[PDB]
């Protein structure tokens, strides 16, 4: 529990699923981002109880939760500050003119965070470039892991909703609501595709409906130009029709390191 007296709001960073997000200072020294939770957007009591578990989740490649302000409405979620914002927008800026080695490093950053979460049996459920952030040193970190469970918007949580992550979901999620470590694995493969295609929308010429049909037929995303045979094999391995044939994040990390050494 952070005392709100220790927080200074400085600028607005934008709006997400839970409302306004601000940049500020913690104890007059530390850069922070602060979610101001819009009343009605979150299952607040449930979040508050889980907050402890999530505060114990500490990894260099996870956006660090610093604390909460819950003795007030609206409640605050105080986190690490990531100066360069959203990985998706970051990818779409042509000026960065990324080398492929830099692209693979983004993949490795995320894979490292996901391996940690996997070892803690903790699912993200909404892994995508939009939900990764970039700090001042170009380091990519995974944001809002596990927070999907507290969203009240039916357009987001329902498979047929307009905001559901259809293009990042394996067939068994869309057809059966079968969520597992292997559904996070699938989404990671799609994230790799996002990175290597420099922020293109997956299945960019299809609707959400057509995408579901496509992956049910055993068909998959094409190799991004910038991805080698080896890089494509890795992301593709994440998209095996049988969930238990998909790799673990530990195996993926090993494969990424291999490619780094080889290419
Ligand atoms: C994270 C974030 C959001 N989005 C959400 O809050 C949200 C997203 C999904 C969601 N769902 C439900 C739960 C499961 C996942 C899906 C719920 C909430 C909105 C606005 C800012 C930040 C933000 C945060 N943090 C922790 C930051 O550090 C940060 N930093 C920024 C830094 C710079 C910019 C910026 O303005 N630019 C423009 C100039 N460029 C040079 C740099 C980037 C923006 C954000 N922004």
């Amino acid at each position: 529990e952070i005392d709100p007296k220790d927080l200074t709001f400085l600028k607005e960073l934008g709006t997400g699923q839970f409302g306004v997000v601000k940049y500020g200072k913690w104890r007059g020294q530390y850069d922070v981002a602060i979610k101001m939770i819009k009343e009605g957007s979150m299952s607040e009591d449930e979040f508050i109880e889980e907050a402890k578990v999530m505060m114990n989740l500490s990894h260099e490649k996870l956006v660090q939760l610093y604390g909460v302000c819950t003795k007030q409405r609206p409640i605050f979620i105080i986190t690490e500050y990531m100066a360069n914002g959203c990985l998706l927008n970051y990818l779409r800026e042509a000026r960065h003119a990324f080398q492929t080695q830099q692209l693979l490093e983004m993949c490795k950053d995320v894979c490292e965070a996901m391996e940690y979460l996997e070892s803690k049996q903790f699912l993200h459920r909404d892994l995508a470039a939009r939900n990764c952030l970039v700090n001042d040193q170009g380091v990519v970190k995974v944001s809002d892991f596990g927070l999907s469970r507290y969203v009240l918007d039916d357009e987001y949580t329902s498979s047929v909703g307009s905001k559901f992550p259809v293009r990042w979901s394996p067939p068994e999620v869309l057809m059966y609501s079968k969520f597992s470590s292997k559904s996070d694995i699938w989404a990671f493969g799609v994230l790799m595709w996002e990175i290597y295609s420099l922020g293109k929308m997956p299945y960019e010429r299809f609707t959400n409906s057509e995408t579901a049909e496509h992956i049910a037929q055993g068909l998959r995303l094409y190799r991004p130009h910038l991805a080698s045979a080896a890089v494509y094999t890795i992301m593709y391995s994440c998209w095996h029709e049988k969930a238990d044939e998909r790799p673990t994040f530990k195996i993926l990390l090993s494969n990424i390191l291999d490619v780094m050494d080889e290419e």
